[PDB]
């Protein structure tokens, strides 16, 4: 295949990393070879959430012209799920040219069915460099108003950029009484509502565990909701 999807959001604290990880494990669970990429150069976190603790070679090394991206790809405890991890030390952050992300990531378009990029929130250089590395985009958002709005903005900036907006994800729903319902928030974003990820403590349990919820606690609500998302994402092709 070769679908490079960018997991993005306009605000933050929305659950981009959670989505990237659970979705990855979900797709890989359906026989799809997937590469989870950590595009948050300033605060690497994706690999940790995926159980890959101390990688020697990271995306930062590659973006610094220090290593070939092929040596920054690691196996994870999950089937068909590989990760392109990011370093955390400051020096690495500095020497990592975010502008090379698109060329680096797209050079992997033929070795995976899906390349899911975890993108840092915002429109700054790092965020932009990351989001603009994908061909498709998955908007992640919370049932908040200021959130649903910004995220929507970002959707267009990327649509104008040439990325195909696949739709959004309403994450954390059922967290508050004042949470915007589904269809409502749907005819607001103005893009298909691909899935509703409930506020489930199980998702947080998976995070700390280093084993995405969809796999760690299979029967949980969050787990099932992500498996469906997997189906919805696959259908879009
Ligand atoms: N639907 C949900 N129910 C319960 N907890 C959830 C959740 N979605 C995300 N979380 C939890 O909320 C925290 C923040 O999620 P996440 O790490 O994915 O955010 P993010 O990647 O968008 C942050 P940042 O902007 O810094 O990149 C995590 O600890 C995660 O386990
Ligand atoms: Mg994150």
């Amino acid at each position: 295949m070769g679908r490079i999807i960018s997991i993005v959001s306009g605000k933050g604290g929305t659950g981009k990393t959670t989505v990237t990880a659970n979705l990855s494990v979900a797709l890989g669970d359906r026989g799809r070879k997937v590469l989870a990429v950590d595009g948050d150069l300033t605060m690497a976190n994706l690999s940790l959430v995926l159980g890959v603790d101390d990688p020697d070679v990271t995306l930062h090394d590659v973006l610094a012209g220090e290593a070939n991206v092929e040596d920054a790809i690691y196996m994870t405890q999950f089937d068909n799920v590989y990760v392109l991890p990011g370093a955390v030390d400051w020096e690495h952050v500095l020497k990592a040219d975010p502008r090379k992300l698109p060329e680096v990531i797209k050079s992997l378009k033929d070795k995976f069915d899906f390349i899911l990029i975890d993108c840092p929130a915002g429109l700054q250089l790092d965020a932009m460099s990351a989001m603009l590395s994908g061909e498709e985009a998955l908007l992640v958002t919370n049932p908040e108003i200021s959130c649903l709005t910004d995220t929507m903005k970002v959707g267009i900036v990327l649509k104008k950029a040439g990325l195909a907006i696949l739709g959004f994800v309403l994450n954390r729903y059922g967290r508050s009484d004042r949470d915007i319902p589904p269809e409502a928030a749907e005819d607001v974003m103005e893009v298909p509502l691909l899935a509703v990820i409930p506020e489930d403590p199980a998702i947080r349990e998976g995070t700390l565990e280093g084993i995405p919820a969809v796999k760690y606690k299979p029967e949980s609500k969050g787990a099932k909701a992500f498996v469906k998302l997997a189906e919805e994402i696959e259908k879009l092709a």
